[PDB]
This record gives C-alpha cells, structure tokens and sequence, in this order.
C-alpha cells in the first residue's frame, strides 16, 4: 500500500514547506560531507575511522533526502481550479526511501561512536557485527510496518491495521536492545580516558538516544493525525531528527575524539583543539 500522502491535498504552504525542508537536509547534508571531508585529518589515526564514517554518512544521506525531493516534487501537481497540490495520476509518493538508507546509517552512528569509546579490533568488531544486527532487524521491521499507513490511518477501503502495531512492536523491542549494547560500550570506555572526556561520552550517548527517540513518534503520526498538517508537522520531525542526528551528533563525536585525540598525544589535534 502507498503512503498517507499520496490520499490527502496539500495546499501551497502545506506543499512548499514540504519541499523546502525536503531541499534544506540536502544542502546541508552536501555541506556536512564537504565539512566532515575538510577537517577528517585532525583526529588521530586510532580515532580518524570515526571522522570516514561521519563523511560516509553524509553522502550516503544527501542522496537518501535528495532522491525523496525528487521523487515528491514529481508525486504532487498544482491545480489551479482547487486550490492545492493534488497527486498526479501516474506517480507515488512513499517515504520509505529513508528506510532503504537507514540501513547504511543506523550502524555507522554507533560504529563510530564505539570507535571513539576507544575499542580497538575484535573488541569493535563484535560490538559492530551486534549494532549492524539490531539496526537491519529493526529497520527492516520497522518497513514492513510502513507500508500499512492507509490501514491504519483509516483509508475507506484498506484493511490490515493490525501489521502496523505487530511490525512496529519488534521494531522498538530491537531498538531498546541496541540502547543495550550502547549504553554497555559508552559507561565502559577504553584506554583510560579522563573523568571530563568520560562524562563527554555519557553526553554522546544520551544525545543519541534523545534523537533516535523522534523516529518512533514520527511514524507513528498516521495513527494520531493522518492529515495534509500532520504530514507536514511528521516532516518537520523527521528533518529535527535528521540533520540533528547525522550531523550536529557528528560535530558533537568530532570534539570528543578531538579531546582524546589531544590527550593521547596527538600534535595536529592538540594544537587546533585542547
Ligand atoms: C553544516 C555543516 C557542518 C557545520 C558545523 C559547524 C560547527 C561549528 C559550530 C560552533 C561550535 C562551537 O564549538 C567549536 O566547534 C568547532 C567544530 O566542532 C571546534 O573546532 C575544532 O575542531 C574542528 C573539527 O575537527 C576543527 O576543524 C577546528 O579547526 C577546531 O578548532 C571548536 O574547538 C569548538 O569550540
Ligand atoms: C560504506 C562503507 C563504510 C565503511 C565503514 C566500516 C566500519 C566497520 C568496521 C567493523 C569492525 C572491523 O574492525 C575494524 O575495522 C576498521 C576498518 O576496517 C579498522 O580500522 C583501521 O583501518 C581503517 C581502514 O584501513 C582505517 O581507516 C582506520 O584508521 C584503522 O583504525 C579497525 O582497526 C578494525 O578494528
Ligand atoms: C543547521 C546547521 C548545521 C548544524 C550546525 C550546528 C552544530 C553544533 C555542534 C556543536 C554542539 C555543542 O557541543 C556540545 O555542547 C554541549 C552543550 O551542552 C556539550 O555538553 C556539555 O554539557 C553537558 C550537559 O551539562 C555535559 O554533560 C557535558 O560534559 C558538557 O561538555 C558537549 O560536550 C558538546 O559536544
Ligand atoms: C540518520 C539515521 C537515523 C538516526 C536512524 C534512526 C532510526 C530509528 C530510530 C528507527 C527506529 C524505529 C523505531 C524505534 C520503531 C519503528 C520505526 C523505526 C524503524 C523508525
Ligand atoms: C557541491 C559539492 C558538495 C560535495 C563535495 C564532494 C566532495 C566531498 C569529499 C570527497 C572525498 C574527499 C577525498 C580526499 C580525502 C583526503
Ligand atoms: C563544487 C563541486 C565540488 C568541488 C570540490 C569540493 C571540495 C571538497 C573538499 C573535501 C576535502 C578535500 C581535502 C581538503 C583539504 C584542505
Ligand atoms: C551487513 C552486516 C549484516 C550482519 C553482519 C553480522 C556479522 C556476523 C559475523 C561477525
Ligand atoms: C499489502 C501490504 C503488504 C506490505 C509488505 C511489505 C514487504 C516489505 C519487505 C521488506
Ligand atoms: C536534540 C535533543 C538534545 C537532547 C540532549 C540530551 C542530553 C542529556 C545529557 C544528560
Ligand atoms: C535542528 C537541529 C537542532 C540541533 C542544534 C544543536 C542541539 C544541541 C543540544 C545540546 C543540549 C544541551
């Protein structure tokens, strides 16, 4: 079954803000990557695989947000004679093109933040091969739930509301499991940290889960209000929780490994960071 956005109208702001922040985390995550991809020689090399993962996941979510722009500005045209974006009769729109890239981000944001704990070879690697589990196992589920929206938003004519509860429970029941793994590899960091960059990944995680929380209330949004500005409220959301957990979350792991990166011993991070 399609989207809840392709059975409603969209007037001109309704639409235009849509587009526009479908516009703005693109030109911000092709600006990211250019940062990320700037200053990626600062860290040291024992904590520079966190700073490639950050630029991966920035052009691996330009094209996630720009190729959903695409594909809802050809989903949805004017007509003049009702006064609102009606969806064209041959295109549709689906947001499930974040969940097919979620599958390259998911992991690679507690990766690197397991990197930056300081766990080093099988000690990371097991951790990672844990996080690439419960990230494929729940965002898999959570887009077989996906494609229930019309059922349970209560679209006349479609049936099955009951699978959006059923594949949205064993995506939350994953979701608390990898909080497991990630809050097991944060209180027990690596190489003897400081007690200042100790209470820095103590914030890292907490400002993951408090992102990573926003996804759950946005998708479930065609249950409370599967309305033109309940679409247009779900993707204002979804980009607060998007270029606020690629990106500011990557700024905020760039200082932390900087400050192990300059305590370690680390010249080119010890001069331009403390
Ligand atoms: C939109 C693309 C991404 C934009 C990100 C903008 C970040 C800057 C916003 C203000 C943050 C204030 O905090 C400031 O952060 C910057 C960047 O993390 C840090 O900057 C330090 O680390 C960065 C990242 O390795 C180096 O490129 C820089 O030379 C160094 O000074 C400062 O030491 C810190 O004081
Ligand atoms: C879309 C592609 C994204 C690629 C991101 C890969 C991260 C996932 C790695 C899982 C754990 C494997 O084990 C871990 O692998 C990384 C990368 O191979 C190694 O990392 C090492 O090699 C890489 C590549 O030469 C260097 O950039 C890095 O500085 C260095 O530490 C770790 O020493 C190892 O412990
Ligand atoms: C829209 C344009 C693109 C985005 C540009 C903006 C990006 C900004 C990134 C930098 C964010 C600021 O950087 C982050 O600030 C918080 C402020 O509470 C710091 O956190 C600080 O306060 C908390 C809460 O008391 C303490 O637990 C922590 O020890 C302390 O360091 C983080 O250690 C730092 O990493
Ligand atoms: C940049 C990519 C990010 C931050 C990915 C976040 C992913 C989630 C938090 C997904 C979790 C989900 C649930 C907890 C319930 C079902 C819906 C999901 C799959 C969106
Ligand atoms: C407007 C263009 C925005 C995207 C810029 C493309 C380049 C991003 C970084 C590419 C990888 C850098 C390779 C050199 C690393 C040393
Ligand atoms: C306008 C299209 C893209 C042109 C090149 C963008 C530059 C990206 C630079 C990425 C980092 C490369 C190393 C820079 C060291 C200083
Ligand atoms: C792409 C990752 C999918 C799951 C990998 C699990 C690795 C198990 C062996 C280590
Ligand atoms: C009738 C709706 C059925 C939805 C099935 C979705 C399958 C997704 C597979 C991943
Ligand atoms: C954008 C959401 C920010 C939430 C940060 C929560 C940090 C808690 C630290 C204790
Ligand atoms: C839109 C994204 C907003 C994120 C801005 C930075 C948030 C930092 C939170 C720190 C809480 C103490």
């Amino acid at each position: 079954m399609p989207s809840i956005e392709n059975f409603l109208a969209y007037d001109f702001w309704q639409y235009d803000v849509i587009r526009h922040l479908f516009a703005f985390s693109t030109a911000v995550f092709l600006a990211g990557l250019v940062y990320f991809a700037m200053t990626a020689r600062t860290t040291a090399p024992n904590y520079r695989l966190s700073a490639n993962i950050s630029a991966v996941v920035m052009v691996s979510a330009a094209l996630e947000l720009g190729q959903l722009w695409l594909l809802w500005n050809e989903s949805f045209q004017w007509a003049e004679l009702q006064g609102s974006f009606v969806p064209v009769a041959g295109e549709r729109f689906s947001n499930g093109y974040r969940y097919m890239n979620w599958l390259i981000d998911v992991p690679m944001l507690a990766t690197q933040l397991v990197v930056v704990c300081g766990f080093v070879g099988t000690e990371l690697r097991n951790r990672w091969a844990k996080l690439t589990i419960a990230g494929v196992l729940m965002i898999l589920t959570g887009y077989v739930g996906q494609y229930f929206e019309p059922a349970v938003a209560g679209v006349p004519g479609y049936e099955g509301a009951e699978q959006f509860w059923i594949w949205g429970i064993i995506s939350t029941a994953f979701f608390v499991w990898m909080l497991l793994i990630l809050a097991n590899a944060v209180r027990n960091p690596q190489g003897a940290p400081s007690d200042e960059v100790r209470s820095r990944l103590k914030f890292c995680f907490w400002f993951l889960l408090a992102t990573w929380s926003i996804y759950p209330f946005a998708y479930a949004m065609p249950l409370f209000a599967p309305t033109a500005d309940g679409v247009v409220v779900r993707q204002v959301i979804y980009t607060v929780a998007d270029v606020s957990s690629k990106l500011v979350f990557g700024v905020i792991l760039s200082q932390v490994a900087l400050r192990r990166s300059a305590e370690e011993g680390f010249e080119p991070a010890r001069v331009a960071s403390g």
